DNA sequence: TAGATATGCATCTCCCCCTACTGTACACCACCAAAAGT
DNA sequence: TTTTGGTGGTGTACAGTAGGGGGAGATGCATATCTAAC
């Protein structure tokens, strides 16, 4: 009865368990005496030495569940899976010798668990001391070379060749540890010596280039295909040195390069696919699998899902063969069944994970929506990061657990799942969460905000480990720490702070506050160290105090900025005459290095006050570049002058604003009457792209249904937050009038942050008509300042105290909530005592803050 | 040799961490001119 | 003179995009002796 398509003393289908066979160690019996899954034991009798490995396991496992054996379980299954009966024997033999002292079980399992099992093992107990002695290495690195198949060839050709490499090629030791700590270990070490110089003096390869071309599995194979194939491309494909080079610094480097020579031209010649891009799809784990797959799937994806070649490529880049493929398989099943768009889908498929998430999304989409109350969006946003499957999975297995073990909201948990690390971070969460509230004085939010950012696990950890300490003689009020552990270079920052806090005050008399504001950016370490060098250089020889260094140094990426000054600072005054104080300014917004450089390049109709300006925001680079691109094209619509476009661009969403004035200047002037002036007003603001667009898609509805005029809608849209302003105005207009008035709403909304102002009214609307009584209008009158959603909130929080505790009148408070709002409000409440208390004064002139009066 | 027995090497897929660049929204403040009380 | 408004500059978050690394596990074939049925 043939589960269909020299068995065996039962034909294969014996103890009906699964069909999950062979199973070819042609060797079989359960014989079970259980103690894990079927998937494991099967996964072990699948190997040379299967049975004998299952039985030996029995002698170490029974020799486990009585006395202190040093080990976990599936751990033991791992020793038997990859180590074989062989390694398993070398362990319940050598265990006490390792327990001395060797290593942790962490690192024993780690080196017994391969093919050189027993040898790798036996060897390490022979050469670990001689490695930490005569060469000073670590229980860490050594067991990191034995840890892969070949540890015996690995360690040995490490003791023979470590010298030749530095006695004639001088590669730092940590660099040979990076050449050996791999599968071809030996074959890397070997092919370095044989081929290290025969290129540099015939090709020009930075010695660190090939150290990192050999720091993978396939070393021998990468340089032999670099040296061999290098010209064909650099000839009639002409890639730079470092391009071919970096296509080669990965596992299975050879076939990346070989499929380039093979497929590079034939791709772009009849697939408009830049060389530069092909090179990108090559340069990744398994790239060949990409190029190969790509030639077959580019046109079918573009012609069945109408995908753009840049998306298919973007997916090819880091989702790989499995990701494109998985998107062929499931584009329809998804985009056209569970509410998805071929863009949210590509979004999911354009990360290493790839296949792995798309699938885990398919399955658990409703499971997490239907049940644990999420939306397709929030799920397709926990899915779009390298650790997709992982993060989604754990969200499912920890959401109500986190919601009940303490009380962490839902939206809040989605925020922790949605970056790389969702698992490790939600798992360092459940670990350390309480260990920091009753026992370490950090709140819930104060910590989810450590999870929620890029930092994750490594950053929550360095916090318990280093938050008590740091405040011993470094000071740093927690506020200061929780901020530091909240960026990407998290763990890196906190450490580097323990490091150079003193070398900064003990050298630059640079305050604390001054520094916690450097350890507080996505790229902490990169800056602390880079100011240590580049501080003395500047203030001394150029012109900056400490401030101007720290100011330049405090954005995600401090490093690049400083460096691009020391290099390019002078030149901008020695050729470009930008008053240095204007140059420490085109360089202290996040894209620093990049804006500096693009002034150097591009500066050469316009001025310096005017150019320092356009480049001074995050736009920086794409700011100017687009300016040149469009300044011409723009002064030719009914639009602009030179002044105008400049003002459009002196703001963060620059390039976005411009290309949205361009793509939409004459589109709604045929739907309304916008002089180009009005348009420029909507876009000479942060978030143009969103304010022009929304103005276009939402203009019809208001004017036609709600009657809102043009001017009204333009007063709305031309403040900062147009999109929010509008999309919140329309949403909530009807609801207010039915006793608010049309213009009262429009007014409250016609201020920056109108969206928020409108809301806090809709919300705290009754509380004031109902309690310490106030009329809709005095209220509207508070809510229409920029004070807004803030002066209102505080005004309820303080009606009690100022009228009762202090002695005030509802019409004086409104007249502050409506003049100086929030701060002026509290500050009054909290300054009245003083003046009356030192040497004679009265609460008569202290309200509102009457001019003078002395 | 055939093929166990035991170990070495290459390649491919996935999951994790750090750093740099870009873009949107809010809240305050302060300075200077129109617009009004008086 | 007071009362508003308008503009620009500053500080700060919050939100999105982009690629630099490494490292673990699986599978499949590649060797090196030794053992074993032929």
């Amino acid at each position: 009865k043939p589960k269909v398509r020299e068995l065996v003393a039962h034909i294969v289908a014996l103890s009906q368990h699964p069909a999950a066979l062979g199973t070819v160690a042609v060797t079989y019996q359960h014989i079970i005496t259980a103690l894990a899954t079927h998937e494991d034991i099967v996964g072990v009798g699948k190997q040379w030495s299967g049975a004998r490995a299952l039985e030996a396991l029995l002698t170490d496992a029974g020799e486990l569940r009585g006395p202190p054996l040093q080990l976990d379980t599936g751990q033991l299954v791992k020793i038997a899976k990859r180590g074989g009966v062989t390694a398993m024997e070398a362990v319940h033999a050598s265990r006490n010798a390792l327990t001395p002292l060797n290593l942790t079980p962490a690192q024993v399992v780690a080196i017994a668990s391969n093919n050189g099992g027993k040898q790798a093992l036996e060897t390490v107990q022979r050469l670990l001391p001689v490695l930490c002695q005569a060469h000073g290495l670590t229980p860490a690195q050594v067991v990191a070379i034995a840890s892969h198949d070949g540890g015996k060839q690995a360690l040995e050709t490490m003791q023979r060749l470590l010298p030749v490499l530095c006695q004639a090629h001088g590669l730092p030791p940590d660099q040979v540890v990076a050449i050996a700590s791999n599968i071809g270990g030996k074959q890397a070490l070997e092919t370095v010596q044989r081929l290290l110089p025969v290129l540099c003096q015939a090709h020009g390869l930075t010695p660190d280039q090939v150290v990192a071309i050999a720091s993978h599995g396939g070393g021998k194979q990468a340089l032999e295909t670099v040296q061999r194939l290098l010209p064909v491309l650099c000839q009639a494909h002409g890639l730079t040195p470092d391009q071919v080079v970096a296509i080669a610094s990965h596992d299975g480097g050879k076939q990346a390069l070989e499929t380039v020579q093979r497929l590079l031209p034939v791709l772009c010649q009849a697939h408009g696919l830049t060389p530069d891009q092909v090179v990108a799809i090559a340069s990744n784990g398994g790239g060949k699998q990409a190029l190969e797959t790509v030639q077959r799937l580019l046109p079918v994806l573009c012609q069945a899902h109408g995908l753009t070649p840049d998306q298919v490529v973007a997916i090819a880049s880091n989702g790989g063969k499995q990701a494109l493929e998985t998107v062929q398989r499931l584009l329809p099943v998804l985009c056209q069944a569970h509410g998805l768009t071929p863009d949210q889908v590509v979004a999911i498929a354009s990360h290493d994970g790839g296949k792995q998430a798309l699938e885990t999304v398919q399955r658990l989409l409703p499971v997490l929506c239907q049940t644990h109350g999420l939306t397709p969006a929030q799920v397709v946003a926990i899915a779009s990061h390298d650790g997709g499957k992982q993060a989604l999975e754990t969200v499912q297995q920890l959401l109500p657990v986190l919601c009940q073990a303490h009380g962490l909201t839902p939206d809040q948990v989605v925020a922790i799942a949605s970056n790389i690390g969702g698992k490790q971070a939600l798992a360092t969460v459940q670990r350390l969460l309480p260990v920091l509230c009753q026992a370490h004085g950090l709140t819930p939010d104060q910590v989810v905000a450590i999870a929620s950012n890029g930092g994750g696990k490594q950053a929550l950890e360095t916090v318990q480990r280093l938050l008590p300490v740091l405040c011993q003689a470094h000071g740093l009020t927690p506020d200061q720490v929780v901020a530091i552990a909240s960026n990407g270079g998290g763990k890196q920052a906190l450490e580097t702070v323990q490091r150079l806090l003193p070398v900064l005050c003990q050298a630059h008399g640079l305050t604390q506050v001054q520094v916690v504001a450097i350890a507080s950016n996505i790229g902490g370490k990169q800056a602390l160290e880079t100011v240590q060098r580049l501080l003395p250089v500047l203030c001394q020889a150029h012109g900056l105090t400490p401030a101007q260094v720290v100011a330049i140094a405090s954005h995600d990426g401090g490093k690049q900025a400083l460096e691009t000054v020391q290099r390019l600072l002078p030149v901008l005054c020695q050729a470009h005459g930008l008053t240095p104080d204007q140059v420490v300014a085109i360089a202290s917004n996040g894209g620093g290095k990049q804006a500096l450089e693009t002034v150097q390049r591009l500066l050469p109709g316009l001025t310096q006050e005017q150019v320092v300006a356009i480049a001074s925001n995050n736009g920086g680079k794409q700011a100017l570049e687009t300016v040149q691109r469009l300044l011409p094209v723009l002064c030719q619509a009914h639009g602009l002058t030179p002044d105008q476009v400049v003002a459009i661009a002196s703001n963060g969403g620059g390039k976005q604003a411009l290309e949205t004035v361009q793509r939409l200047l004459p589109v709604l002037c045929q739907a309304h009457g916008l002089t180009p002036a009005q348009v420029v007003a909507i876009a000479s603001n942060i978030g143009g792209k969103q304010a022009l667009e929304t103005v276009q898609r939402l203009l019809p509805v208001l004017c036609q249904d709600h009657g809102l005029t043009l001017a009204q809608v333009v007063a709305i849209a031309s403040n900062i937050g147009g999109k929010q302003a509008l999309e919140t105005v329309q949403r909530l207009l009807p609801v207010l009038c039915q006793g608010l008035t049309q213009d009262q709403v429009v007014a409250i909304a016609s201020n920056i942050g109108g969206k928020q102002a409108l809301e806090t009214v809709q919300r705290l609307l009754p509380v004031l008509c109902q309690d310490h009584g106030l009329t809709p209008d005095q209220v509207v009158a508070i809510a229409s300042n920029i004070g807004g959603k803030q002066a209102l909130e505080t005004v309820q929080r303080l009606l009690p105290v100022l009228c009762q505790d202090h002695g005030l009148t509802l019409d004086q408070v409104v007249a502050i909530a409506s003049n100086g709002g929030k701060q002026a409000l509290e500050t009054v409440q909290r300054l009245l005592p003083v003046l009356c208390q030192d040497h004679g004064l009265t609460p008569d002139q202290v309200v509102a803050i009457a001019s003078n009066s002395g």
